[PDB]
């Protein structure tokens, strides 16, 4: 698994690799990581698929519950702060081999600057976490690549088409040193998945836009 | 990591690096360690970092649900005590490997002097604590070198400055010696976060003071 | 530690960083890891010390014994063999902790084409090896961000000095990301050692070039 | 145990202290731990007694036995790479219990420049070893506050008296913050020992002398 | 750590070293370990420095506790069985490594005869305790050298002033032995503190005159 | 460890060893292992300190609580039951090392024989108990040696004094061949203590008879 | 078990008990443990019974053999070596339960000042050993109380006579504190033995003389 989350100028990006292992085969071809939990977060996750879509459908249900209840959605300290309790509950099972880990991205309404309103925070097993300052992060078991690659690549996002072009090339360098990181499959046509987040709201990156921006780093690439 | 706490004439400066790793991987850069609990208490905490924020949080609406609901602060003996109780609560998930250990930085308001009025307060994993009378502690994985640096700089403490000065270097010679104790960072501009307290309150230490300290020593050790 | 090696023009060159530790502790600042161990060939080591200065000498010493005993040096094949059957000679107390990995970087004079007689070889603590085809590699705790820093730095790689350059940076990223691998300490002086190896043999390159690339990389980064 | 050595102009300095424990028992006041080992190098070792006194015997014995077999000593590097040899040689011991880690200093007379010649080699439980080329080094319990004192101290390093103060000095603070660590005894008159090494041999520094700079560091201390 | 306690006509003392130690360091210099519970006791405690002082407040919570609820202190036996309550309360955690022992100085207001009114008890790990009869007794990894030293000073023993000189003196053999224990520091001025509890209560010693007789017992060894 | 208690015609005797050990350290001399539990019965506990006091004192508040509550005493066999549930009671702590076995002697009231109205229970760990029908028995480290020299020297028991006497001399040869046993201190003056019962209660004997008989013992060994 | 030495003006002396135990039973009262190793060394041993005797019957075997094969004995250096050699050898069974320490009392007739010829010297399970200024050492389960004893006793120490008085108080003292030290048996008249050792040789103290300051010590201490 191999997870990019970004920040752009007005917005953050963050996309994920589809592929399901059990040790060494592959399980699955189509699997989706990357979910928006709210109007202005998304979330993607790592690890055992069970503990990790549980993550994922319990936080939008907590984030929207609040919402519902108190007639205002969370601060965004507070959706982390949430995230991070619903991590560490998970302590003891993720000891016992159900681990899984979130990256969080979102867009800050209540932030001064609309164009540094972009967050990406990171967790651990224990519920620690990290407000990134620095405009990338990864996670997975490929997360090392991506962030080494994103390292190099980031100085050209200037917008959110170069951004989400940054993430995806990311995700091809993942694949490529990790096994457990699918790459994109051009016979059958199935690429990473990809959310973008200004201040219009978060919304899922079209299939199409991912095959082209693709194709265009393998083209680079040979 | 590495935390220092030191007393100067009529206040107390606590200082704290910005690393977190795991392992040998550097997972963090501009990490904050040291958080000002109360209008006159600042606390620095090493250790697993989950375990730490949630300590500092925790401790921080402790003490000011205190205040609110008995319309009085605690003495600062009281808010020893309760650090040490939460110490002492979580010592036993601690021996499983989720260990955090506080230093306690204040200004008695209540003291007879204002100027010997500054409080340091060193704890254990068993909620044991120590008042320091001697002007200076540490905790964390770098504790020793910045005890030991401050053991030669301190007789140069006469300010609030030159405290601030001592304190920053300490935390320099901890990570010269100590890898998981991230040093001042001048291509990024990241340096340690620190908090003075004295008869006015607790302020956190500007960022630029912080990094003209830095980068003072860092010439001051290049011949 | 953190040992890199790349292929350029007509050459290899290999550098490594000066960081000992004990732990957390940081036991040295001058250590030297990369050692020229015969005319056309350097060897960079990673693991515990007392094992990795053992290889070294005792590399060099074999390697050297041959060519006296018998009138002509090894052939890089036999080289790449010794070497392996040390490795997997210490391959029992590797597994009790006294691990050791080598990295093997040479010019072969008696290659076809004197462009490409560049060699780089990794190891693994079986005595597996690979004569590495794409031009660079890496060993140590630091190596997979090294790695990944060369794969996007490998296409400026046209002389010897740029290959160099290439060489330092990804030290520089590696020492940027791993606590255990020590970057350029700008206030003792003191910079990662390196080995470069053409047709004319094998060099120590003088610290000081070292240095001004070292300052060229932090200036390029601020 | 704390054993430290630092290099000054022309020569070299070790120190050790004189306390052995079993555990917090205090088993000995007098021991010694710094051995000259030939005319131009002096050992000194931390860690079981038992180990570490066979080990300085052994290892004069080699030198010597190898400069008797051959009409010349071994050179500075050869002496090292035996020593290095011996202590591999114990690590499964170690590994079991009976660990001992010495520290080297010593005169190389066939160095460049006279100056400079003296040579500070610390080792490892797998017989890695390094020269220290900052000049001090330290071995034991209390090594790392004696490097951290010495790392303040050293500048005030201009002859060899000025490195034997400092050398006391470092044992002062180490004995002062580690419990294994004897400081000077002014009641039963027991001090560190020392050697001291430069072109015209390795010789014992005289009681006296040491006694002094003690003093003057005590009653330093106590303003 | 080593406590010390001894009975003189008409009266008890107590006195306790100022060391604080984690493994083989020093982490404390100026510490007390002998604490007046209560215008009649004073209790010294050694071990885990959280056990000990916990132990000492509490004890004396709960004395004071009684007597503001009943009216009336608790007889010397009821004291005795509530610290021995309370060190048998902790035994499970002593077994992992907290441990903490008492050591109790009294004066009986209502024993039969007001110049053997005096009481030492000691007590073990599990809620047994001992009244000492033999005049003396310590606690602590210096508790032999002490007890071993007032077996031979103890016919010194006249007057309170005597007995105080003794106590310092057992303490000094055992600082003398033991590196757990802190001797006096004659930099710093930090001595030994002591308690002393006769007809009219239990009253600190001052700093002073333990000094004094430090000094006496220093100048008298050279 | 040892306690005896053997039956004479009229009454039964119990005596006990003064010595408390903590490994091969000897932790007191003057201790008191035999008590009285109640105007008719009185118990010996061997083990940990702790929990043979606890024993002593909660079985004796236990019959004398019965007896206020139901305004009679318990029969002796209640008495019996009682204890046992106890020392059953302590099981798991007893496999964890604070293991303690008593020894009950009284005299049953309730008896058709006034000179047979002796009773001897023994106990185990696990609350088993048995009634001896032989005349004597002992508990703890020396209760072997206790034994077998009753065993020999039980013909001579005729009356309260006999029979206090061969007990003593039991509690002798028990603090002969065993060292966890305490024999008469002859300078200090302590000797062991002991319980005499008959139709007329339970008392203590004086500690000046036992030290007669104890040296009455000595003289009769040396000849 | 428990065995001193000490120095007293020109010679040494060492005694030891008399007991042997199998855990907390007494299965020896006449049992020796100090032996004349050869005409000028004694040595006592603590610890297992058979390892013990083996270790004095194989070293006197050993200096023996040394003298008769080349003529002259061994230089005390040499002894000590051998002896250390020795406990060296053992540590393997000693960490499987078969320890034994000895401690080593000797006059040196090469020593330059025939007053302080003598000459103490311990051992641990690892084959350290360190000669003893302080003039005093002991060795076994009541070391320590015996130690602590000659500490305050050895200003009494003026010759021969005083030095055995005070070696056989501190066998006292330890037998008073620790249960596997036998003190003097006044009824079978068993009592430590001891050896004195001068420039005429190593001789056994005659029995009568332990005997008649055993019998002062006790009188001392019982008014
Ligand atoms: C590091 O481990 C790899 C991990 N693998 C896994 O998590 C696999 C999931 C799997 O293959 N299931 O089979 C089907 C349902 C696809 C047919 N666990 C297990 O097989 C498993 C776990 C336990 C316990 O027992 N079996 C993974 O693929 N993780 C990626 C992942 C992330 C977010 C959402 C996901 C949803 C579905 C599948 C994968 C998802
Ligand atoms: C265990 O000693 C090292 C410790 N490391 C840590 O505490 C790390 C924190 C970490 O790496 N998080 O990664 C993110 C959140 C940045 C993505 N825990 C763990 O790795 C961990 C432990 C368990 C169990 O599961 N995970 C540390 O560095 N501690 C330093 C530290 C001290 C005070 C406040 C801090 C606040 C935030 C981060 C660090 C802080
Ligand atoms: C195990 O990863 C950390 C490793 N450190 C080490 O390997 C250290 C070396 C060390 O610190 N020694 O201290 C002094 C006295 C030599 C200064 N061994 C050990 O700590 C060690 C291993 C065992 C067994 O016992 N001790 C390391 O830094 N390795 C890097 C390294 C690689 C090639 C050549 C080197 C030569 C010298 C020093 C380091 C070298
Ligand atoms: C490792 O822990 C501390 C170490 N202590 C020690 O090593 C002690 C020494 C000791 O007390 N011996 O007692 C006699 C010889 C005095 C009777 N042995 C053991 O604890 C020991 C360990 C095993 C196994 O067996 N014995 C120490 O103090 N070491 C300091 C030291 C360093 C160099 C030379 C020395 C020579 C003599 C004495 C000490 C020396
Ligand atoms: C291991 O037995 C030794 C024991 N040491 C200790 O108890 C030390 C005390 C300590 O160093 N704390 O650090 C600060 C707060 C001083 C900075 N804790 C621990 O070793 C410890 C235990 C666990 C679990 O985690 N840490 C001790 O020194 N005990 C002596 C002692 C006795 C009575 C009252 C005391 C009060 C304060 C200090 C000491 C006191
Ligand atoms: C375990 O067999 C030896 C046992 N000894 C003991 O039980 C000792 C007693 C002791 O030394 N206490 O300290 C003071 C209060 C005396 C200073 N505790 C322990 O060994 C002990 C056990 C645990 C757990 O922690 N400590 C013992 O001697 N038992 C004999 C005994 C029997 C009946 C009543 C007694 C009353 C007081 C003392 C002893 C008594
Ligand atoms: C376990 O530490 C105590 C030790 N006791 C002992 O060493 C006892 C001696 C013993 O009782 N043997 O029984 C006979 C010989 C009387 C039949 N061995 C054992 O208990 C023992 C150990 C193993 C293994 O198997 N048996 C001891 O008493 N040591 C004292 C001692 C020291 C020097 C010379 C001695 C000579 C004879 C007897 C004792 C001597």
């Amino acid at each position: 698994t191999t997870i990019v989350a970004l920040k752009y100028p007005g917005g953050v990006v963050m996309a994920g690799d589809r592929r399901s292992t059990q040790g060494n085969m592959i399980s699955g071809r189509d699997v989706r990581k990357v979910y928006i939990t709210d109007d202005y977060t998304a979330t993607g996750i790592a690890g055992t698929a069970a503990v990790a879509v549980e993550f994922a459908r319990l936080y939008a249900v907590e984030l929207e519950h609040y919402e519902k209840l108190e007639g205002v959605p969370l601060t965004f300290a507070g959706k982390i702060n949430r995230l991070a309790i619903m991590v560490r509950g998970n302590l003891a099972a993720a000891m016992q081999g159900l681990l899984a880990l979130p990256l969080l991205a979102g867009y800050d309404i209540h932030a001064s600057d609309p164009q540094s309103a972009g967050r990406i925070v990171s967790f651990d097993a224990a519920g620690g976490w990290n407000i990134e300052e620095e405009g990338y992060q990864a996670v997975g078991s490929g997360s090392l690549f991506a962030k080494s690659s994103m390292k190099k690549l980031y100085s050209q996002v200037t917008d959110g088409d170069s951004g989400l072009r940054v993430a995806v090339e990311a995700l091809y360098d993942a694949a490529d040193d990790d096994s457990a990181t699918g790459g994109p499959d051009l016979v059958r046509g199935i690429f990473p998945t990809a959310v973008i987040i200004d201040a219009d709201g978060a919304v899922d990156v079209p299939e199409s836009r991912i095959a082209e921006l693709a194709r265009a780093i393998i083209e680079s690439r040979s």
